[PDB]
């Protein structure tokens, strides 16, 4: 809402086109660049309506229905501290206004509360939902310790402070993640804040035993009929690194044996599919980082995967790519932007793909950040698992992977780090999953 | 410290022994219950201490490492949006306390800014200042002379509070330096008087919403489940899934050395290399799930008409539970659905914390009688396969484990359990290493089970 109020409704305003332009006006589509031969500063710009993907009378159903589901999700994972919450100007009341946080079912003095030097008499009201107060300072008389309303009263101001400094709060009914909107009053004045209900999160520490490449790293792969390509692949490995782990997905109908030192052959049913494969392979790493490659790879000298160690070591980094060098010499790091931009309330968002990158990588030549990259990477096992790689895209995938992973996943790119590369309905069942998945009405590719 | 600041020295206090007690002291520690024959009402306490599975070498090293990795963790998951801040008391600020949100580089209206000073003075003036963005003021009030539009510090200054106010209105913030999941404590300020709130700069959250194709089972659910070497129980289970659902999916991992041929419609055998062992195979089992749902069963069940897993889809479509466990019965007749709670406790800093397994749960699950709320269950619930891949099966648990997945999942995961769908039951070194596992993971020193 733009549109001037009441009170400053005669107060004249000069609209910035080019500030306004830049909030979200939730009505965005995807359009082509003008068609014909192209010019050379300009880049084609390619859209995909994915609303086509349906039958016009199932489009209908399927909007409805991913506007409940939608519907059904926010309303398990927003939380009251989610709420806009506005500070009353000119109140007697100082109260903590973000960072208190407590354990479920557990109690906490809250900090920062005080009533802001000798009057009649001065009271605090505290209400709860989802808790009860405690704290005794002589002179001051407490009304509802261990409920929910907690009235303090007190002749003595320094006294009320002093009892506000030792108030608890305690959580009384058990949930996992969520918060509980307090009321702080006195009189004729009133301000609301959040207290945090949570566990403190899984911390997921890895044992240990330059850098053990065996134990830090294993490599992880997904192969299909092409068993050649496989062979050379771990033979290139053991060239560099004779005892690192590969574990090899394998949807393939009369599978091969594959075995030798240190790798683990995976066979799953035929053509289960190709995202379902790598999520096969990544559920079975052990070690604290995992590195992806294509059955079609070939380490040489310059797959110094140690560089790529290093910058997840030292960074906070989740995903950092290398890049692929095809046998015409050109190599790609593949390096993406995806950005995902407000539609009309239910059509659905546009997903922006672009190549590029936000930034260089400080302190590492050659490294950028950004959001997806090429199927060369060392990542955080346990990210790469948070994320997925969805089962059901079975044939032709990649920046899926950095989709569903958009925001969650802190991606990188390194291009001194190198890997050779060896020389319809799905497309349509694609298009109408992304529709539903992501909240998507179409996308543009640049 | 307890202790009173200098300000409040001269003030009187009681210690409530009761309240006090309820603080984390930062000191726990696990004890057995005494020996011998047990007592009527009296359920026997064990502790685990997990420190003795090293060496006093190996604890040291160890203490330090997981110390270590235990900062990093930190530095790379906190945020300034977890900083204690403080509204000020008789402030003319007003500001958004919290729930303001940007993604990151672009760019929002920030609600509710103003300044509620008194009118009658010569000049009102306001300055804004961020630390990972800029500001900007949209369209221009007459009367408002606004200097930083654009940059991280902006200052607008207005004979009118009026006009102030209303340009107040339009004040735009917009994220300048990408990042994943961070925020940005913004400073409002007039003469004498600060007000520090934070905008949170982040990507909102990926919805991964099912298509939905009273409930198809098939649709909604996939079967999960781990064999080894027990082709004639699996076959069992099998047979007894179809005897009531003909087409859902059985997802099936194997880890037997000399694998026999399973299949037959709706079924998915997955082999894995021998001995690769019992929570991997429960991961890769997981991992090949599309369906929106994930049963676990374990290869010695059998599905009887009290298998009825509309119930248990009924809950987790009706309520915001991630997993709803059942009830599995021994041919002995008694079923259980072995509700336990997990909790752990604050203990010497570098030592580490410890666990407390108890029998119990935390409430009745309002609408669904013989359905509780807990933190773990026996080894027959369905799920959100999402939040199963979330918390994992951690691989490395190879042998036996059971209540580590719930403790992975500690609070990430809504835990339930009903009592009437129910399923029948047909008739060392690794310790160990899982004490040592169990040391680091969860930063543990030890552990009660009663
Ligand atoms: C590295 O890990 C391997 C295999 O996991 C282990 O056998 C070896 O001792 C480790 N080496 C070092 C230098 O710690
Ligand atoms: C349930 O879903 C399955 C799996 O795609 C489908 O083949 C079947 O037709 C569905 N049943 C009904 C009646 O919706
Ligand atoms: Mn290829
Ligand atoms: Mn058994």
């Amino acid at each position: 809402d733009l549109a001037p109020e009441p009170r400053y409704a005669h107060i004249p305003v000069r609209i910035k086109e080019q500030v306004v332009g830049l909030l979200a006006w939730n009505n965005c589509s995807c359009e082509s660049s003008g068609g014909g031969l192209p010019l050379p500063f300009q880049k084609q710009v390619r859209a995909i309506d994915l609303t086509k993907a349906f039958d016009p009378a199932e489009l209908r159903a399927a909007s409805a229905t991913r506007e409940q589901e939608f519907q059904a999700f926010l309303s398990r994972s927003q939380s009251p501290a989610d709420q806009l919450l506005i500070a009353p100007a000119n109140s007697p009341l100082q109260y903590p206004l973000q960072g208190v946080e407590v354990q479920p079912l557990r109690s906490i003095l809250v900090p920062g509360l005080s009533l802001q030097s000798g009057q009649e008499v001065y009271q605090v009201n505290l209400t709860a939902s989802l808790g009860t107060w405690d704290v005794e300072v002589t002179g001051v008389t407490l009304t509802g310790e261990g409920q929910a309303d907690l009235t303090l009263v007190s002749p003595g101001l320094d006294q009320l402070n002093r009892q506000l400094q030792l108030v608890t709060y305690s959580s009384r009914s058990y949930q996992t993640n969520t918060a509980d909107t307090v009321r702080f009053s006195t009189e004729g004045h009133e301000a609301a804040f959040t207290i945090r209900i949570r566990h403190p999160p899984n911390p997921r520490l890895y044992p240990p035993g330059q850098y053990n490449i065996s134990a830090l790293v294993t490599i992880a792969t997904k192969t299909f009929l092409r068993y050649d390509r496989l062979r050379a692949l771990i033979t290139s490995i053991r060239r560099f690194y004779p005892t690192v782990t590969v574990v090899i997905a394998d949807d393939s109908d009369k599978p091969e044996r594959v075995s030798g030192p240190y790798v683990e052959h995976y066979l799953m049913p035929f053509g289960k599919g190709w995202f379902a494969g790598r999520n096969l392979a990544v559920s079975q790493v052990t070690t604290k980082y995992v590195l992806w490659v294509d059955d079609d790879f070939v380490f040489t000298a310059r797959t110094r995967l140690e560089r790529l160690v290093d910058v997840l070591e030292r960074t906070p980094l989740d995903l950092v790519g290398g890049a692929v060098r095809e046998i015409s010499g050109f190599a790609t790091t593949y390096r993406q932007l995806l950005s995902v931009e407000p539609g009309a309330p239910g059509l659905g968002n546009c997903l922006r793909q672009r190549r590029g990158f936000h930034h260089e990588l400080v302190g590492f030549p050659g490294c950028v950040v950004t959001d997806g990259v090429v199927n060369f990477f060392l990542a955080r096992t346990d990210k790469v698992r948070e994320v997925g790689f969805d089962p059901r895209l079975s044939r032709v995938a990649h920046l899926e992977f950095f989709l569903d992973g958009l925001g969650s996943l802190r991606v990188g790119s390194c291009s001194d780090v190198v890997v050779d590369h060896a020389s319809d309905e799905s497309q349509m069942a694609k298009h109408r999953l992304l529709f539903f998945k992501h909240r998507l009405q179409c996308m543009t590719s640049q």
